[PDB]
């Protein structure tokens, strides 16, 4: 399926280049242009957990997840990963722990030393 597709077969896109968070882009975006860090970013997303249990989806929820990019609000592969997407591209992403939750996990959804699948799109980056 598409978490092992991305596992397999995804670009390592870490400045450490430690294979934490692998993609592949599903649908190229718009222009040349990536959002910058502070920029409010407008995405739809869903993740998985390796069991296959959908853990979050913002479809579901019928409003997109808004935060301020590089700020350390989201998980770093989000961060790192939403930083390199244009504008209507539609991408997945593998986030070992190091870059999600790590040991801690997140209650009550995401247990200690999770692999996370997303499906993301971005829909929308401004300056504030």
């Amino acid at each position: 399926g598409a978490p092992a597709t991305v596992t397999e077969q995804g670009e390592d896109i870490t400045s450490k280049k430690d294979r934490g968070v692998l993609k592949i882009v599903k649908r190229v975006g718009n222009g040349e242009e990536t959002p910058m860090i502070g920029d409010k970013v407008y995405v739809h997303y869903k993740g998985k957990l390796s069991n296959g249990k959908k853990f979050d989806s913002s479809h579901d929820r019928n409003e997109p997840f808004v935060f301020s990019l590089g700020k350390g609000q989201v998980i770093k592969a989000w961060d790192i990963g939403v930083a390199t997407m244009k504008k209507g591209e539609i991408c997945h992403l593998l986030c070992k722990p190091e870059y999600a939750y790590g040991s801690a996990g997140s209650l009550p959804k995401i247990p200690s030393n999770a692999t996370l699948f997303f499906e993301i799109e971005l829909l929308d980056f401004k300056g504030e």
